[PDB]
């Protein structure tokens, strides 16, 4: 197959950011992560947002109607599947907040076992292809361990189903992982790999308020001349995971779609103090947003890592413009990689302004994307209208 062009749509963008699971240009993309469940000690995964999720009604819904259904951005995910065939949807469970409540659960049989379960629940109910974990991170050696064994568990679950289903398609497991040595070292990165589809590596907030200089934030070389402004790199990590025995060609580029800031600063690789405003938290842009009034937009192609930099200001917001979209595409295809991940699909221009268009176009457009037809058939939701293919 091609390659994955995979973008996270996160729950909460349907309130402030004002972006539904309708406006994504579905076309572009071959999988929708749907972040983030949560966990409870149990092993229970759980949806965090029963209203966005489950229970607002779009435009289409009917308020009254028969049917024990469901609503929410699961069954607009569910409608953008039916149109976009090749469009597989996954429910991503954890992240950064959630994840402190992974640890417990997955030290025990019971609780992975717990996580496995209800995880499959939640993905034949709502309609998902497949579950995605985002740990961040298994802080040691037994966690490490353990993480293993809640992947084989998740594996063994989704393939149970599709065991009892045969006339219906195999479902995806996926994690998104870390780009930071310190992290994926402790990680049984091949054994977890027997278990995975492909990887989607976190490749992006390499440098931000806990840094000390301004760094290049989703870089994909070393600056050597300027070690500083490089803490890390795409680079060492997908070299490093291929020689742990990841194949490349399962290994998603994650790529940002937001910039990070630094206040105070000269340019990038001197120091900040301080990181400014943001489009919705301090520190933080959305790329739709970017450049900034009056700031000079930096491109470094070696490297491929870009920055706007505001001279009076003295504000640096590291991040990627379609020239560094490009060229990181080009590292994905030069590498024989599995493709594109994005955090996160509301933060993007259109046009030909689209970094995800750009990366697209870049992998050959979309008759190079991965081809797999998406799973409709949910015979054992427990919800009415999602079980009969949504209807109206």
């Amino acid at each position: 197959g091609g390659f994955r062009s995979v973008v996270y749509f996160v729950n909460w963008a349907i309130y402030g950011r004002g972006h539904n699971p309708q406006d994504l240009k579905a076309d572009q993309f071959t999988h929708i992560l749907y972040a983030f469940a949560n966990i409870r000690p149990s092993g229970e995964v759980y949806l965090s947002d029963t209203w966005a999720d489950t229970d607002k009604h779009y435009p289409g819904d009917k308020w009254d109607e028969p049917g024990n259904n469901v609503y929410g951005c699961i069954k607009q995910m569910y409608l953008l599947k039916k149109n976009n065939r090749n469009l597989k949807t996954l429910l991503s469970i954890g992240g950064w907040t959630y994840s402190p409540n992974f640890k417990t659960p997955a030290s025990t049989e019971e609780g992975r076992k717990k996580f496995a379960d209800t995880s499959l629940k939640l993905m034949k109910d709502l309609g998902f292809d497949g579950i995605d974990i985002n740990w961040e991170y298994p802080e040691d050696e037994k966690q490490a361990n353990d993480f293993v064994l809640l992947l084989k568990a998740c594996r063994e679950a989704l393939d149970a189903y599709s065991a009892k289903h045969p006339n219906g398609k195999k479902f995806l497991l996926t994690i998104a992982s870390p780009a930071g040595p310190q992290n994926y070292n402790k990680l049984k990165l091949a054994e977890m790999d027997k278990y995975l589809d492909f990887w989607n590596l976190m490749a992006y907030d390499f440098s931000g308020s806990w840094d000390k200089v301004s760094g290049h934030m989703s870089n994909v070389f070393p600056s050597t001349t300027k070690p500083e402004s490089t803490p890390f790199s795409s680079d060492k990590a997908v070299k490093d995971y291929i020689k742990a025995g990841v194949p490349a060609n399962k290994i998603v580029l994650g790529m940002p779609l937001y910039g990070r800031a630094f206040a105070s600063t000269d340019g990038i690789g001197t120091s900040f103090n301080g990181v400014g405003g943001g489009s919705w938290e301090n520190g933080v842009w959305d790329y739709k947003d970017m450049p900034q009034q009056g700031a000079q937009v930096t491109e470094l192609e070696d490297i491929a890592a870009s920055y706007s930099y505001d001279k009076n200001k003295r504000y640096l917001i590291s991040y990627d413009t379609v020239k560094i979209a490009g060229k990181k595409a080009e590292y994905i295809t030069k590498n024989g990689m599995g493709g594109g991940m994005w955090w996160e699909s509301s933060s993007d221009k259109t046009g030909n302004e689209s970094l995800v268009g750009t990366v697209v176009n870049g992998l050959g457009g979309t008759g190079k994307l991965e081809q797999r037809e998406n799973e409709l058939s949910y015979p054992e939701s427990v919800y009415d209208n999602l079980k009969n293919g949504m209807p109206s």
